[PDB]
Formats: structure tokens, C-alpha cells, sequence
């Protein structure tokens, strides 16, 4: 343990001894407390409220923009059986994965352009100075020898872990081909939707509903990131197995050196910097978290799949037999399985081959994976209708164009999406990057949500209430873009979309449907209160009022688009 870790609590020291004092008051019980020493809201978007004036008034709406006890708890040791079950199924699982894919390093030249692209003030600054990467050098040689000095967590349902742009580019060469080369795309995880824009993701639910079997189950788990044991993070570090040479060894000591044990600095009002360590739970970069995530919960959900099929007994131990059956189911239906499911990191959506997986718990939750909202032992109640399933914060409807052609579209509650475009983060806004990142929020509308009247109409505001040339600013974003967006709606909902046959181009947006009215009013639309109709009415007022505050530039009407504005 201090092998690994002590070094970095050691440098650290060092920086600040004239205050190192070891609190012997100190809240940590599960987080060993090593020393301490002596040592961001969201903002309004402008542009986006002046153009949504009915929400000025929907709390669910204003409450967005105004204004750790899961972290420090202590996950108990799965049985033999249970261990069993996730080595058997992570070997087979990343053998699958790397069938058609090849481990590899990735490179300082696509790190670079990864920061270029969004002592030092910058990351963009440090990437040119060569002094940092002969600070890389250091540790890379360090870690080569099975030794850590500055790869050190810094903490901020979420808690994000900042570490130095070193560690993160040691991080990335190691482990950034999970992502870079598309390791959990579905084509070739079969449960995975890396890359899938929410264009696709309502498609994708519907063809696991073509399948036969049971319910489709989204259980949410209570915390995941908090709930991974030191046995998920040694199943996980199994895709060095994949590796060789130089590259075996750089991931080997980022899973050893800071995944399976981790040195972290906590602030405490009480203020004093916390250096703790610990083994277990999730703490990376959040690009390597998704994947990892995504590895460990399609394991669970094989595992929970084999609990309901009976193909073994009891998680206490697995006879010798059971092992073989595992194994061959494995092979004979593990990819078939593979398909029933839609994961998302820790989301998730199954459908298996019947309801016995409704109360197949014993392995769930000594797995650690306890579900949120539930009793412990009660059995999961799922979805009888695709339409209905809740996955990556949206639900799919079917929406017929006039033509007979079939869209399947995402879709949340709307005051989440207006409240969302409303909020800003950091600070040194100009009114400009302001007016391109409500344009941003505009096209993502126009794209995705097209079928909600309220966002159609406020899309086509903000589009005319900003530059027709600015670029807008801050799965797939084919939403950032000056090209035109009924362009961009043809090339993903019909050209480039595999669902659709009939390759027919749409000519104007007035062929594109929006929901039945009832059903967007049941989705949050303010379609029919009499505050909606004036905004609609008065739009062009609402525009001019945002055209004389950025001042005189060129602007498009794009109002003329919807047919009410049509003369
Ligand atoms: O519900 C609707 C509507 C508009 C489009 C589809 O349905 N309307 C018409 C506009 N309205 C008004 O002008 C009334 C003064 C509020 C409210 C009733
Ligand atoms: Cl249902
Ligand atoms: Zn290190
Ligand atoms: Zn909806």
C-alpha cells in the first residue's frame, strides 16, 4: 500500500512543510487520511432567456439556474461464486471486444490535437513547452519502473477527480484507444451505443424490442461509480492480457499505480488540503470512466441474464460443472445476449428472453450493484412498450410523416431542455460566444426535438435573432455547423439513416410532423396557455428586441419556415 502510494504523499509534504499537521479530528472512515495543509456557478444565457419569455415564470424552468456522504462508504467483498461469475465472463467479454480491434498507445501528436481543439497557464500552453513533456519523460520512466510520483486526483450524484495534464496524457496513452478506436461502438460490442447520436439511440431500443422474451428493464443503480469493488477494477485491468511490449506495461501501472490504489486532495471548510488514499471505486478520466463502465455493467447484466436462464444455482460457490455451463453458454449465446441490451455506461436496458430476470437479485446485488428506488429484494418492475422506456435521460416516440416514412425521435420533458439551453458555465462571456452557444442549443432543437411546437418556434427565434454567419460554439453533434439545417436534417434522418428505404429528400420543413398536441402537451409543451400564443404572436418583437442589443449585422428570417409565419 504506502509502497505505492507514499512517494506522492511524500512530494507533497514537502511542497507545504511549514503546515503538513495530521488532524486527528478528520471525517474520514472509509478514505485513509494520510495529512493536511493550508490552502464555479452557473450563469444565464441571455440570448436563450430573452427569446423563451412564457418560462420566466414555470419554476422547473428558473429553479435550474440558481445555487459527499455516497463517497465515503465502503462496498463489502463479493462471494466465490460471484467472483467466479465476473472472471469467467470479463475473459470472454474482452476477447470478444478485441476480436476485430487492436490494443495500441495513443500518440503526444493526438493528445495535442485533441487540447488544440478543446507554470503553464493553459493546456494548449503546456502541450508546446517541451519542459512539460520531459516531465512526462520522468513519471512515463517512473511508471516503466512500477513507481508513481505526480499522478495525484483532485475532488469537485457526481464527483469529478482533476488531475494534472501529465497524468491525464499518461492516462490517454495507455487507455485512450477504448474510445479512440470505437471499442464499445455497437457493431462491435453488440450491447454498446458508443458514437450513436440520439438520432439512433430510439431505433436501436426498438430493435431490442423485435426480439422475443420478456419486459424491458432500465433499472438505475444507486451510485455506480461509488459501488465498483477492487474485483471490477481487476476484471477491467484483464485488457492488458490483450497488450505487449512497452504498451502491456504503461496501462499495467495506470491500473496498479492510480485506478486500484489512488492518492486524492479534498478541501475542508473546517481550511485544510485532505491527502486520502484508497483502493477501491471509480476514479479516472471520465472518457476511460464511460468505457470501463460500459465493460463492468454489460459483465452484470450477463451475469444477472445467466441468474434468470438458472444457468447456475447459488452465487456461494460454483461447482466445477457450473463452470463449464457458464462458459458454454458464453460461447453459445453470449453474443446473442449481447444484442438484448442497450448500455451506456452505467445505463442500461435489457430485454431477456423472459421475466424470471425481474427477481434475479442474489448476484446483482452482491455484485455491489444495488438499484436505486427499490427495495433490495423486490423484483424489478419493467416496460411493456418501448416508447415508454427511460435511456440516456430521454424516451423514443414513433412519429409517421405525412409520406407513411417512420421517424423514431428522442424526447424529454421540456422545461429540462429549456432550462438546460438557458445556463451557461465559466466566466468572460463575450455577447457573441454567448449568441453562439444559444445558436448551438437552437440547431441541437431543430435536429433533435423538431417534433416539440415550442422548440421548433424558439429554434427558429434564436436562429433569427443571431448572425446568420457566426458559428456556433460548446454521440454525434452534426448540430455544430453554419451549414443549413435543413441540409443536415436530410443528411441524418434520411440519407445517412439505415432504418429509413425510401432515400426521397424532404424539400421543406413543413413536411417534417411534430407530435400529436396532446402528446407534446403531455411532454411539458405550453401549447395552449394563453402566455405561449403571445410569444408566438409577438416573436418578431422578441427577435428585434436581441438583433438591437448584438447591434447591426446580417441576420436571416427564419420564421417564414413554419407555415403560421407563411404569410
Ligand atoms: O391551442 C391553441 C393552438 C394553437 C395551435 C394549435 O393549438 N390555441 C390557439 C391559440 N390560442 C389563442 O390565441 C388564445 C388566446 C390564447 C389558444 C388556443
Ligand atoms: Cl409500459
Ligand atoms: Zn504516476
Ligand atoms: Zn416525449
Amino acid at each position: 500500500n504506502l509502497d505505492i502510494i507514499g512517494k506522492r504523499i511524500e512530494k507533497i509534504k514537502q511542497e507545504h512543510e511549514t503546515s503538513w499537521h495530521y488532524d486527528q479530528d478528520h471525517p474520514y472512515k472509509t478514505w485513509a487520511y494520510h495529512g493536511s495543509y493550508e490552502t464555479a456557478s452557473s450563469m444565464v444565457n441571455g440570448v436563450v432567456r430573452l427569446l423563451t419569455k412564457p418560462w420566466d415564470i414555470i419554476p422547473m424552468v428558473t429553479q435550474m439556474a440558481m445555487t459527499k456522504e455516497k463517497v465515503d462508504t465502503r462496498t463489502q467483498e463479493p462471494k466465490e461464486g460471484t467472483k467466479k461469475l465476473m472472471k469467467i465472463t470479463a475473459e470472454w467479454l474482452w476477447k470478444e471486444l478485441g476480436k476485430k480491434k487492436t490494443p495500441r498507445m495513443c500518440t503526444r501528436e493526438e493528445f495535442t490535437r485533441k487540447v488544440r481543439s478543446n507554470k503553464w497557464k493553459s493546456a494548449r500552453e503546456a502541450v508546446e513547452d517541451s519542459g512539460f513533456w520531459e516531465l512526462v519523460d520522468k513519471e512515463r520512466n517512473l511508471h516503466l519502473e512500477g513507481k508513481c510520483e505526480t499522478c495525484v486526483y483532485n475532488m469537485m450524484s457526481r464527483a469529478i477527480w482533476y488531475m494534472w495534464l501529465g497524468a491525464r496524457f499518461l492516462e490517454f496513452e495507455a487507455l485512450g484507444f477504448l474510445n479512440e478506436d470505437h471499442w464499445f461502438s455497437r457493431e462491435n460490442s453488440l450491447s454498446g451505443v458508443e458514437g450513436e447520436g440520439l438520432h439512433k439511440l430510439g431505433y436501436i431500443l426498438r430493435d431490442v424490442s423485435k426480439k422475443e422474451g420478456g419486459a424491458m428493464y432500465a433499472d438505475d443503480t444507486a451510485g455506480w461509480d461509488t459501488r465498483i469493488t477492487l474485483e471490477d477494477l481487476k476484471n477491467e485491468e484483464m485488457v492488458t492480457n490483450h497488450m505487449e511490449g512497452e504498451h502491456k506495461k504503461l496501462a499495467e501501472a495506470i491500473f496498479k499505480l492510480t485506478y486500484q490504489n489512488k492518492v486524492v486532495r479534498v478541501q475542508r471548510p473546517t481550511t485544510v488540503m485532505d491527502i486520502i488514499s484508497r483502493r477501491d471505486q471509480r476514479g479516472s478520466g471520465q472518457v476511460v470512466t464511460y468505457g470501463l463502465n460500459t465493460f463492468t455493467n454489460m459483465e452484470a447484466q450477463l451475469i444477472r441474464q445467466m441468474e434468470g436462464e438458472g444457468v447456475f444455482k447459488s452465487i456461494q460457490h460454483l461447482t466445477v460443472t457450473e463452470e463449464i455451463a457458464v462458459k458454454n453458454w458464453l460461447v453459445r449465446v453470449g453474443r446473442e445476449r449481447l444484442s438484448r441490451m442497450a448500455i451506456s455506461g452505467d445505463d442500461c436496458v435489457v430485454k431477456p428472453l423472459d421475466d424470471r430476470f425481474a427477481s434475479a437479485l442474489t448476484a446483482l446485488n452482491d455484485m455491489g450493484k444495488v438499484r436505486k428506488d427499490i427495495q433490495q429484494w423486490e423484483p424489478s418492475r419493467g416496460w411493456n412498450d418501448w416508447t415508454q422506456v427511460p435511456f440516456c435521460s430521454h424516451h423514443f416516440h414513433e412519429l409517421i410523416m405525412k409520406d407513411g416514412r417512420v421517424l423514431v425521435v428522442p424526447c424529454r420533458n421540456q422545461d429540462e431542455l429549456i432550462g438546460r439551453a438557458r445556463i451557461s458555465q465559466g466566466a468572460g462571456w463575450s455577447l457573441r460566444e454567448t449568441a453562439c452557444l444559444g445558436k448551438s442549443y437552437a440547431q441541437m432543437w431543430s435536429l433533435m426535438y423538431f417534433h416539440r411546437r415550442d422548440l421548433r418556434l424558439a429554434a427558429n427565434a434564436i436562429c433569427s435573432a443571431v448572425p446568420s454567419h457566426w458559428v456556433p460554439t460548446s454521440a454525434t453533434h452534426e448540430w455544430m455547423t453554419t451549414e443549413d439545417m435543413l441540409t443536415v436534417w436530410n443528411r441524418v434522418w434520411i440519407q445517412e439513416n439505415p432504418w429509413m428505404e425510401d432515400k426521397t429528400p424532404v424539400e421543406s420543413w413543413e413536411e417534417i410532423p411534430y407530435l400529436g398536441k396532446r402528446e407534446d402537451q403531455w411532454c411539458g409543451s405550453l401549447i395552449g396557455l394563453t402566455s405561449r400564443a403571445t410569444w408566438a404572436k409577438n416573436i418578431q418583437t422578441a427577435i428585434n428586441q436581441v438583433r438591437s442589443l448584438i447591434g447591426n449585422e446580417e441576420y436571416t428570417d427564419y420564421m417564414p419556415s413554419m407555415k403560421r409565419f407563411r404569410r
